[PDB]
């Protein structure tokens, strides 16, 4: 059990009497009053201790990535990687290390929607036997800006307008696009966010990246530059925007529930930990500077090496205590890893330590159960708010004769201490500049865009069309077009259409036709359909439900999560039409006989909103899902103008339908249903 | 201009050079580095002062009603209501008092959708010439529970399940309906939340209620029981659920934008302030106990008497500084108003003062611009986190020869002091019970249901 | 071991490599730099995690009682007291309960001196099997004020002036005496603070009091009014002011070191827990209201009944984590005890819960190891800053079908729940007043003063003379005399002399001659002299040291702590004259041969300040200590004009000196050396 060490702080209240927080049994359902209809007494200590604790439940949300969810798991090394790193967790084949991972959006506050369009966080902690190592990554391999000092500018522009605090969890407003166009470095991450990466199907269907070049260091100090990659074993999958919007309202918790359900059902998600490794002398050899976090290294130049695998197989017991409280830091580093001079990374090291003071209101947050390492803490730190330990060593300083030299110094050669890469040097004048090697802001956005499929490119264009059409200031829109045109004249022209503007003339300085693999989502079918969801539209009339029950049983053989829907909760019904929406499902199937709820009176019961069954099938179809109907249910498909000869539409006998749907779920999204310019 | 008093703390950055928080002009777009492709230096004080402030931007959201929006405005009294209250803001025809109002949902966190189905907050501050008076109300006249000690139970049951933090901003889950059925008092507010009140068209289309019975007290100490009502001049309007759900994704900011736009376009919304006034001897006259916040008083027994009108005509300049930071309290009471032994109200008085300590991390939150009264603060309180003033009086205690008796005691007869209703008495045993008069949990939910149209 | 439960949070660093707070071995003696003489790098995560922790070590001090120290121990019940209380910790003979006690002054900030003149705190936690029960008491049985709402007034007036923050740890300034005279309720506690209780010899030599009348309640709801008393087994003992002042500079840690030493030496201090028990119908029977905390109940009307004994026998391992962080509350009450309508107590209940939010910056302070009960916490509280547990019950509300009704309600009849005294009632109008039964502010101050010995009375007068002479405002001084006159014309007159004023004429309204037992310090000898300290003045020249060593060995036989003092740290020498002062010792003895440092060449060593040995002996005598000299050392006594015939002065052979000093130490202070008016 990955949560094993947490058991000692778990509290079971089953079969117990209520107590105060200082012990003593109580009742706490009535205030103490002076007389039958009297005022409450100040001496009611029970009332105040209970309400005081309630009154103080909330802590500040994270300044960014406030909306997220996590789980525990295990990382397993595939090898002894000592030839590239001294890092203990990678030091032996089959070696296992507990992890916790939190996934998130970026802009939105605590209770914003999972299916907002946004960059996504993917933060992993390895509780190694040599200290906590965090890879604090995102589901997109490049970041908006080149120097950490600019982070508040970026974040301020994307988050809601400070006068009215609108809009929530959205880049679709003037200030954000003002920043994107005023700080062109932002254009690369912007294109990624406007792609499927901005609206993933689930946390499980995302890759993750460290973004920065880091260093792996061996015992003797030999270093390699490294990029961290998480490769999902579930496959990348993304929604379409018009779908993600309805899902934001129908189920704000879509991703956190998806993760929770997969773990609880025994379908633990996995990712392989992979790296690209680069010689120090080639830091600037691939057409860009590897210290620049707005660029990625095409895998054609440096293929992925697979170090191991992570599986997330245990949900938290208390969300607040575990998921809300956990404090990630890129500064959480261990022997065998080092930083690079990436000016974005450099500032994060400061920011994440400091911000913990805000969120946890004290310096002892590393003592919280979820933050504690498993490898022992021995130093001369004392006191601070909430000090949870009692230190035995009264000579809390070094050097010292009186403590016999303990705790002792550890370094490269003694006691497996952390050490900075020995080869690293400083050279030149102290400066507040950025290297001219960081200057190209357009080539890689173009590379990315080139490497998408035609419809996938259309999705990016339509995302930009949607977003920029929200910008009220005309010049900002023009500014955006000018910047887009430096990436691609075609992109700029197609966006300009929506905005009713003329796109500038071609500016070919950065234009090119290069492509790179591995950045697309829709070019590849899923490796497994386990956990995917099928909504079966049925009815309480006739024999439909029995047939739906049969269909469900068969589909479940394939590891599918099946929901039978009907007018009301009859035997075998999982959900009512009233509670149902296409957004909850990856496929929609109409069970034989349910065609009766697709027209006339049958479609207008007081039990659900008018047209609900038709709307679900229509949404399912329009959003590119595998849709189907069994036997006479083909009439439901006919009623919404759909034909069984279309890709991802299935009709006929039950066996046929089950096979078709299961195939279509691998394809996942049927892109023939989306018009291209 | 209702925001007039806030002008002195407004900061204009037009045409100005960038500075640190301690002054001195700077640039802050590049970290200081040790060489061209070098590491960032610890001595970059500019970087650290800028990021430290960013790193520390957030404060805890409100434990309830975390999602909401507000506006400034003016309340105008329609008369000299001295025959019913000593309250200064109601003391003269056409007398004007600045207000701030925050509207909200209840369950959801700060970024949740405006169009979730929920009870809605409707909280008003009158910045009176005799201190801040808050009516911290909702858009529904009755509350779920009868004793404040049960508030954490209600709220826990309604908020997200504590294992997975699902679902957001919704009563549609096991724990909430377990509580509602286990604690039947909750059925009345439940029926209201399941009606159009649960999904209003806009804040501007809501009525408001103080819920509890309070007291209006004249100079001589005579009291009347009172229910506070806000009547929307825009009329009540509600969405349908299937619509509210879609809107929650398409525009989570529907209500806050609606209010912002109405004010910006010069369509300032208004509400009349109205009271129901009941003699003390009729507290238990109408088939229920007026101390019981799960019941409302049918207008057939006591018509709504209009006292004045409030119009919200100024948006905030900075949402965080004004709307996020404002700290309402039912304990914000002034001479001419008093509490009653409503056991729900009673506990609120404690919780709202206490909770400010969490949200503002210090005792001096009333010194924040949006929290300051207009009428002057003179007492022997000193120090505390973030103390923003410098007190002249070195004899910060009473009684005292050395300070000549100032600041001076004020009471019913001298200095327009607050005073508890003189005739209130206590009698009976100290108890952890509720009155048998509170026992009917079903009659009013039925009354409410009966009084709606078929659809 | 009273500290047993705390072992699981103890951290041993011996034999270990240094680490960060998130694990991983490190070195942390050099900042990471860009080049040999280069700037420090922001990427130095080691430097930052180390300095951030340091930077944030401090937490607000207690708003009152900031200066203090504590220790762990065991309370043992002498009986099954179920006939008077349902309280489990008192439910059986020989039943043992861990305790922690913190003692303190009141006004001074952290770092202020132990021997300031002040009221002292005496706060005891019983970690009972039915929750934490605190008796948050003082070493004086009455308080300054009658209603909690006036606490900030009292405290502001006593603490430093708010313009310059002067004076530290003292009531000797205008605002304090302005308050005492403007708010006459204060006069009673003032008299106690002006007596020996204001300057105790140590924490171990104090009695303790709950002050408030509380209630004891039996299982069947029957109640008794109660006063809590702690009676010191070491005996009460006080310093003299002129000594306390020097000691405040010479060793600000006098009391905290004393407690620590007593425990480490295996001389754990003990106190008996005693109660006064009176029926509800006695609340107003004794000429005052038992709800009034400015009055004590004379033992002549209700004798002390001993319930058990607590012994403090374990020092803390980390002062901050244990002593600094512990959070006492009078609202920490358990089944079998209840509050009374004491309006001072009533408001404390609010204040102590609220103040923890300031000091601990979050709502989960009861989770700190020192605050945790031993008896189990099961409720629906969740979250909050620094939540240290992981709750298993996902249905964190009541009532509930889903949690099967757990955690369950406990009351008087089910589950040993707390319950308010069943008979308590409220009658009358809501009011912002005080009972007229609280109106007499002078009778008990007079009763107290009456009950002290003549010299003891003089100390009170001299303390007032000292304090009031610091008041710059003429009218405040007159106001003080007018109020004093209402207690005793004689007191007022004797004080007035020092202030160069004319005391008002007699105002006999409250005058009386009654006396009561148990309030005097100097009217009784000490029950034991164990742990008391003897400074032996010696010299490295001649044979003095060998004799001093012999003297030391004999004295230590009687449980005394002996310090041999000489010019330098020779073999056998515990302390240098440079480092020594009479304030450190309960007795001063010149070893034979040491007269050589009292005059002549031996007295002019550059190794100590001029006159140092003579001063120690002079201070010891004038401060009323037993003083002695062995053999020829009597010349030392002669050098300072002191004569052998005097009480508490001893000379002759070693055997005789030891005998007399040991008997003198029981008397402790020789009051014949202090002049009395007239
Ligand atoms: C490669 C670029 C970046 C990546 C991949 C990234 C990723 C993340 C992630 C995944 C989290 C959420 C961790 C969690 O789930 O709790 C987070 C939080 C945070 N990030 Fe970043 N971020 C980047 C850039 C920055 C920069 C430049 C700054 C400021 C200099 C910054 C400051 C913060 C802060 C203050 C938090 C809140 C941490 C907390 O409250 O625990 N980030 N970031
Ligand atoms: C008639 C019953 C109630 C009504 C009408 C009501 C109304 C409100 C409103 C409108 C707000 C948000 C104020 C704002 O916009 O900032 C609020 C917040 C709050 N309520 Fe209540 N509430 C009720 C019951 C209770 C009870 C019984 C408690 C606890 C005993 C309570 C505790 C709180 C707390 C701690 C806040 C957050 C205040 C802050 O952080 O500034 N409420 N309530
Ligand atoms: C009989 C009257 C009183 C007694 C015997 C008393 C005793 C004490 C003692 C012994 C302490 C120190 C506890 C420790 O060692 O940590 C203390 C602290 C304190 N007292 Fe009192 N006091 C009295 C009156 C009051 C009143 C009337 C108030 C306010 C209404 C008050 C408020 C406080 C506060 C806020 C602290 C700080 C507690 C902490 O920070 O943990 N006291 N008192």
């Amino acid at each position: 059990d990955a949560r094993q060490r947490l058991k000692e702080v778990e509290v079971d209240d089953n079969g117990q009497f209520m107590t105060t927080d200082f012990g003593g049994n109580i009742e706490e359902q009535f205030s103490l009053k002076a007389g039958g209809r009297g005022s409450t007494l100040l001496e009611d200590f029970i009332f105040r201790q209970k309400l005081q604790h309630f009154d103080h439940e909330r802590i500040p949300e994270r300044v960014v990535h406030a909306r997220g969810a996590g789980a525990h798991g295990i990382f397993t090394s595939y090898g002894d990687w000592s030839n590239i790193t001294a890092a203990s967790f990678l030091g032996a084949k089959d070696k296992q290390t507990p992890v916790f991972v939190r996934f998130s959006t970026v802009a939105g506050s605590r209770g914003s929607a999972d299916t907002a369009r946004d960059v996504h966080g993917f933060a992993t902690r390895f509780y190694t036997d040599e200290g906590n190592f965090d890879i604090v990554g995102n589901n997109i391999p490049v970041f908006f800006i080149q120097d950490a000092i600019r982070f508040p500018d970026l974040i301020h522009s994307v988050k809601p307008s400070p006068d009215n605090e609108v809009p929530q969890a959205a880049t679709a407003h003037d200030s954000a696009w003002d920043f994107f166009s005023s700080q062109p470095s932002a254009l690369h991450t912007l294109f990624w966010a406007m792609s499927g990466n901005g609206i993933p199907r689930s946390y499980r269907h995302m890759d993750g990246f460290g973004i920065h070049t880091f260093r792996l260091v061996t015992e003797d100090g030999k270093s390699k530059l490294v990029k961290w990659h998480w490769k999902t074993k579930q496959g990348k999958a993304a929604l379409v925007w018009e779908e993600a919007q309805v899902l934001a309202g129908k189920n704000a918790d879509f991703h956190r529930q998806d993760l929770w359900d997969a773990i609880e059902s025994g379908n633990a998600p996995s990712w392989e930990l992979a790296v690209q490794l680069i010689d120090e002398d080639k830091a600037q050899a691939y057409g860009f500077d590897l210290l620049d976090p707005t660029k990625f290294l095409p895998e054609e130049f440096a293929p992925l090496q697979v170090l191991g695998e992570m599986t997330l197989n245990r949900n938290p017991m208390n969300y607040f205590a575990e998921t809300e409280q956990i404090s990630f830091q890129p500064g959480h580093i261990v022997r065998g890893v080092d930083f690079t001079e990436d000016p974005l990374l450099q500032g994060r090291l400061y920011s994440y330590l400091d911000t913990q003071l805000n969120r946890h209101r004290g310096p002892n947050f590393e003592q919280l159960p979820i933050n504690r390492p498993v490898s022992g803490v021995h130093n001369n730190h004392r006191d601070g708010q909430g000090q949870a330990w009692i230190h035995k060593n009264i000579h809390h300083y070094s050097p010292s004769y009186l403590n016999k030299g303990y705790p002792a110094q550890a370094n490269q050669t003694v006691g497996r201490g952390f050490f900075t890469t020995p080869g690293r040097t400083a050279s030149g004048v102290l400066n507040r500049e950025l290297s001219a090697t960081f200057d190209d802001h357009y080539t890689q956005p173009r590379l990315f865009f080139n490497s998408l499929t035609p419809v996938e490119q259309q999705f990016v264009i339509n995302a930009i069309r949607f977003e920029a059409s929200h910008v009220t200031n005309e010049q900002v829109k023009k500014n955006v077009l000018e910047q887009l045109n430096k990436i691609s004249n075609d992109v700029a022209k197609r966006v300009a259409v929506a905005l009713g503007l003329e796109a500038p003339q071609p500016d070919p300085t950065y234009y090119h036709n290069n492509v790179t693999r591995g950045v697309s989502i829709f070019n590849e079918s899923l490796p497994t359909i386990a956990t995917l969801r099928v909504g079966v539209l049925s009815t309480t009339k006739g024999g439909s439900l029995d047939k739906a029950k049969a269909l469900k049983e068969q589909l479940e053989k394939d590891g599918l999560k099946v929901t039978v829907i009907a007018e009301y909760l009859a035997s075998g019904v999982d959900q009512t039409y009233s509670a149902a929406d296409a957004t909850a499902f990856d496929a929609v199937v109409v069970a034989e006989g349910a065609e009766r709820v697709f027209s006339g009176k049958g479609a207008m019961s007081p039990l659900f909103p008018a047209g609900r069954p038709s709307q679900i099938l229509t949404d399912g179809y329009r959003w590119g899902k595998p849709v189907a109907a069994v036997g006479s249910a083909k009439k439901a498909l006919q009623s919404i103008g759909v034909e069984e000869k279309e890709a991802g539409v299935y009709a006929g006998a039950q066996d046929e339908v089950i096979k078709g749907v299961e195939e279509g779920l691998k394809v996942f999204k049927f892109l023939e249903r989306f018009a291209v310019d």
